[PDB]
DNA sequence: ATTATGACGCT
DNA sequence: AGCGTCATG
């Protein structure tokens, strides 16, 4: 009763670009504007292999991990922009680019956390304090929240999409509770306008859109923010959480996509995020151990602790190429030099890393895959990285690696390697 | 031949 | 340290 932890003392969103690769490029070539459009690697092999593609382009079944040759038979009109080669591999710097002028621009309303290129939680807690506090008990304007869905709303006693959204809005707004400070139905609706103003300086000063998730933990605010896309948010309440939960797989909650996920469903016979909370925790350690039960029996019910950590930047800087099929390397000469071309690329990276973020990697780790093995990595070998330089980097994962060659004759390399990786490391501040 | 990343957990 | 899992709806 009194004593339940209910989860709802924070303010947390998640904020995603929208089909993000997509978007720089349309930024660059208004052609593409509006139109179903996607992003490829390479061409040569069936089209090349999509990485994004924008909601027009969705529309038609285009996706992602899609051979563009097969997505121009969905969808015959479709724009492409290819990824930068530098190298002989494709170059992701453009898009690293637009993400730190993304992440610069949400770092001026609160604390973020970059949970990948195009994604970033922020912690909105204290900024909904202030603005609480600057809006002495006045009502929220329905104004204010433009874009803004209110998940579980409309309900109770038009046919269209935007005022069924305004429906929604207006029985929260009319429910809300303005003069309680700590309401926290109230400061999810202050972190939602917050996030409607953080949304709008992104595409005011980028041009790129995004949509968000704002609830009171970073699970719910992930899962608020795929409820209605693209440009839009999502507010998810802790007292939506049971309907919510009562009809979601459980695939659909971050962390329960792969085979914990499936062990979850399997062991218990359930299908939906719901059916947990009939499991006490210490039956959901049994099955899941200490870490996950405990976890598993407080998100079922809508809390999880996980901070917002404040870290803007990777905390790794890596280069990767794959090597399929018939193009894998077989020479000693074709190893070396494919590993030069990923530490040239390793090299100017960490070089403007470090004028820029005022730290230097320490570690270089190595990893491999060879022909015929069923994991994305066959061998991982750390080294010390002391200098910026490609040659010495390069030389240094041979020396690492040098002993999975098989072939007893230097030259070849045997069995061939389809995958070679590189990745700095264990930065500290300089 | 579902890339090229990048996060974190386990032991 | 090296390996595995999860994610990119
Ligand atoms: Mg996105």
């Amino acid at each position: 009763g009194p004593h339940m932890a209910t989860g709802q003392d924070r303010v947390v969103a998640l904020v995603d670009m929208d089909c993000f690769f997509v978007q720089v490029e349309q930024r660059q070539n208004p052609h593409l504007r509006n139109k179903p459009c996607a992003v490829v690697q390479y061409k040569s092999w069936k089209g090349g292999g999509i990485i994004a593609v924008s909601y027009e382009a969705r529309a038609f079944g285009v996706t992602r991990s899609m051979w563009a040759d097969d997505a121009k038979k969905l969808c015959p009109d479709l724009l492409l922009a290819q990824v930068r080669e530098s190298r002989g591999k494709a170059n992701l710097t453009k898009y690293r680019e637009a993400s730190v002028e993304v992440m610069e621009i949400m770092s001026r309303f609160a604390v973020i956390e970059r949970a990948s290129i195009d994604e970033a939680y922020v912690d909105l807690t204290s900024a909904v304090q202030e603005r609480l506090q600057k809006l002495q008990g006045q009502p929220i304007s329905a104004d204010l929240l433009p874009s803004t869905y209110i998940e579980g709303l409309p309900q109770g006693p038009t046919v269209q999409k935007e005022g069924m959204r305004k429906q929604g809005l207006f029985q929260w707004l009319d429910s809300l509770q303005i003069d309680n400070l700590t309401s926290p139905d109230l400061q999810l609706t202050v972190g939602a306008v917050i996030v409607e103003e953080m949304r709008a300086a992104i595409e005011r000063e980028t041009g790129f859109q995004c949509s968000a998730g704002i609830s009171h933990n970073k699970v719910l605010a992930k899962l608020a923010c795929g409820l209605n896309k693209p440009n839009r948010q999502t507010l998810v309440s802790h007292g939506s959480v049971p309907q919510l939960f009562s009809q979601m797989p459980i695939r659909k909650i971050r962390s329960l996509g792969g085979k914990l996920g499936a062990s979850v469903i399997e062991i218990l016979g359930i299908e939906y995020m719901g059916e947990l909370t009939q499991f006490t925790e210490s039956q959901l350690q049994s099955h899941f151990g200490e870490k996950n039960g405990s976890w598993l029996y407080a998100m079922c019910r809508g809390i999880e602790h996980d901070p917002v950590k404040p870290r803007q930047l990777p905390k790794t800087i890596g280069c990767s190429k794959n090597f399929p099929g018939k193009t894998a390397l077989a020479t000693r000469e074709q190893v070396q030099w494919w590993l030069l071309q990923l530490a040239q690329e390793l090299e100017e990276r960490l070089t403007k890393d470090r004028n820029d973020n005022d730290r230097v990697a320490t570690q270089l780790v190595v990893s491999i895959r060879v022909q015929g093995d069923k994991r994305l990595s066959s061998l991982r070998r750390c080294c010390a990285l002391t200098r910026y330089d490609a040659h010495k980097m390069s030389h240094d994962a041979f020396t690492v690696i040098k002993n999975c060659n098989t072939s007893g004759i230097q030259t070849e390399w045997s069995p061939p390697l389809t995958m070679l990786f590189l990745c700095a490391t264990k930065f500290s501040a300089s």
